[PDB]
């Protein structure tokens, strides 16, 4: 019974995603998420290595489940009458990277550049377990305040990494790339290396460099906020028109501006303690 196993608290935000609600597992008082999916509003349905039809979420989160603190973890699920609900993993005391930027402003590149590093090891790892995001986002980041370490969160219009043209997409518009926007076709890596491109301008500027679809098909990026050559550099590239000019992971990791990175537990103690 998930009634008798969690004790519910406050409601932590809804939205496309379904309602999430802070929770307390009953047995060893373990911080808990208990996010509610409407049955009705899954259009994208799995099966698990036994042969279950459960969401897609639910695949894609045991797929990415391990030891790597980088994504968040599915604890437990259970199917109801006309919902699944989703018992994941709740760091305390948390911040999500959208209300962080939106309360200290832009980034110090020092503090963006360890954030943007754990953000790329995190997309990396779902990459390795056959997982593709498709709503990278400062929204879909939670900040674990006393360790320093991100976590990449709602696999909710994710999907199962393929080689091949993706048709279908239900993630954020504005982190979308333009031959999304123009042709309604993207491949999976070089759509997430775009979206990494917008959230890297976020966090050094403070806000998205694009509003309107002719914004993103022009893809001129103006920087609002003094931001260093070699950040502009990597965001600019990140930020190619054509999918085929985008960096690899690699090459986003092996970029100048990536060079020095501070361990998560560096990064608490000078920027968030
Ligand atoms: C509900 C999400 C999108 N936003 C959000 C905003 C503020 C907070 C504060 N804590 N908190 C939180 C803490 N621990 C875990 C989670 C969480 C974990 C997983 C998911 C999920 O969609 O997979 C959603 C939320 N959320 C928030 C979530």
């Amino acid at each position: 019974p998930l009634e008798s196993q969690y004790q519910v608290g406050p409601l932590l935000g809804s939205g496309g995603f379904g309602s999430v609600y802070s929770g307390i597992r009953v047995s060893d008082n373990l911080p808990v998420a208990i996010k509610h999916v409407e049955k009705d509003r899954i259009s994208d349905w799995g099966e698990l290595p036994n042969g279950t039809r459960v969401p897609m979420e639910v695949v894609l989160l045991k797929k990415v489940s391990s030891g790597f603190s980088g994504v968040i973890r599915l604890l437990d699920w259970f199917e109801r009458p006309d919902s699944f609900v989703l018992i994941l993993e709740r760091p305390e005391p948390v911040q999500d990277l959208f209300d962080f930027i939106t309360e200290r402003g832009a980034l110090q590149e020092e503090l963006a550049r360890s954030f943007f590093w754990q953000v790329l090891e995190a997309v990396r790892h779902c990459h390795n377990c056959g997982v593709l995001h498709r709503d990278i986002k400062d929204e879909n980041i939670l900040i674990d305040l006393n360790r320093g370490e991100l976590k990449l969160i709602d696999f909710g219009s994710g999907a199962l990494l393929k080689d091949t043209v993706y048709t279908d997409f239900d993630g954020t518009r504005v982190y979308s790339p333009p031959e999304w926007i123009r042709y309604h076709r993207y491949h999976g890596r070089s759509a997430a290396v775009w979206s990494l491109g917008i959230l890297l301008y976020d966090m050094v500027c403070g806000d998205i460099p694009f509003e309107h679809d002719e914004e993103i098909i022009r893809g001129q990026v103006f920087f609002r906020q003094r931001v260093s050559s070699e950040c502009q550099h990597l965001i600019r590239w990140c930020l190619a028109l054509r999918p085929s000019d985008r960096p690899t992971f690699e090459e986003i990791q092996n970029h100048p501006w990536m060079q020095d990175v501070l361990l998560p537990q560096e990064t608490a103690e000078i920027h968030l303690h």
